């Protein structure tokens, strides 16, 4: 059923499954089988930062993941997501754990749209940016396992009290309205991301990943999509 597009930090490499032999970034259309990939040098215990972009016009999605004192990891792939994905859509942040595990951990997350027509003066926007995640977030979707306020945060994956994750964990949250990425009189169609994390882990081997997903507006966690499926899909396919 559910439809999905997303740029996963796949912190653990299932190498079965087309997944390289280290931690990545990549691009998955309809399938956790990254159409695309590029080696991530993640970094356990620091703040991280996530830039998704994509257009109409280029019909290009492009990401790039950057720590401080640090070189950036990029990604792209062309697709057409009008060919892919309903015109109308819900954003959300996705994570996981199963036998191995790491913090999911949102600091910020800041999602903008655009569509601009033939017409005069005639974009279409949302923007939302959210710096600091209350306990009763009205405007965000929270699914699974995730959490908020947790010094102000969003836990996609489950922590306890102390401060240490938790494995077996799958948790989304969707911001509430839906964005329009499609338009009869498009002309551009724009959209980017930003979000903040801190994957953070007592083990050499942090599992599963953090994904930046677009869905169809009624798209749930699928059965048993913790672990490698990163809370996306429900197979592997
Ligand atoms: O891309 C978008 N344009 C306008 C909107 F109101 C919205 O939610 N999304
Ligand atoms: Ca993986
Ligand atoms: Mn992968």
């Amino acid at each position: 059923a559910d439809t999905i597009v997303a740029v996963e930090l796949d912190t653990y490499p299932n190498t079965d499954i087309g997944d390289p032999s280290y931690p990545h970034i990549g691009i998955d259309i309809k399938s956790v089988r990254s159409k695309k990939t590029a080696k991530w040098n993640m970094q356990n215990g620091k703040v991280g930062t996530a830039h998704i972009i994509y257009n109409s016009v280029d019909k290009r999605l492009s990401a790039v993941v950057s720590y401080p004192n640090a070189d950036s990891a990029t990604v792209s792939y062309d697709v057409d997501l009008d060919n892919v994905l309903p015109e109308w859509v819900r954003v959300g942040l996705s994570a996981s754990t199963g036998l191995y595990k790491e913090t999911n951990t949102i600091l910020s997350w800041s999602f903008t749209s655009k569509l601009k027509s033939n017409s005069t003066h005639e974009t279409n926007a949302l923007h939302f940016m959210f710096n600091q995640f209350s306990k009763d977030q009205k405007d965000l979707i929270l699914q699974g396992d995730a959490t908020t306020g947790t010094d102000g945060n969003l836990e996609l994956t489950r922590v306890s009290s102390n401060g240490s994750p938790q494995g077996s964990s799958v948790g989304r949250a969707l911001f509430y309205a839906p964005v329009h990425i499609w338009e009869s009189s498009a002309v551009v169609a724009s959209f980017e991301a930003t979000f903040t994390f801190l994957i953070k882990s007592p083990d050499s081997h942090p599992a599963d990943g953090i994904a930046f997903f677009i869905s169809n507006i009624d798209s749930s966690i699928p059965s048993g999509s913790t672990g490698r499926l990163l809370g996306l899909f429900p197979d592997a396919n």
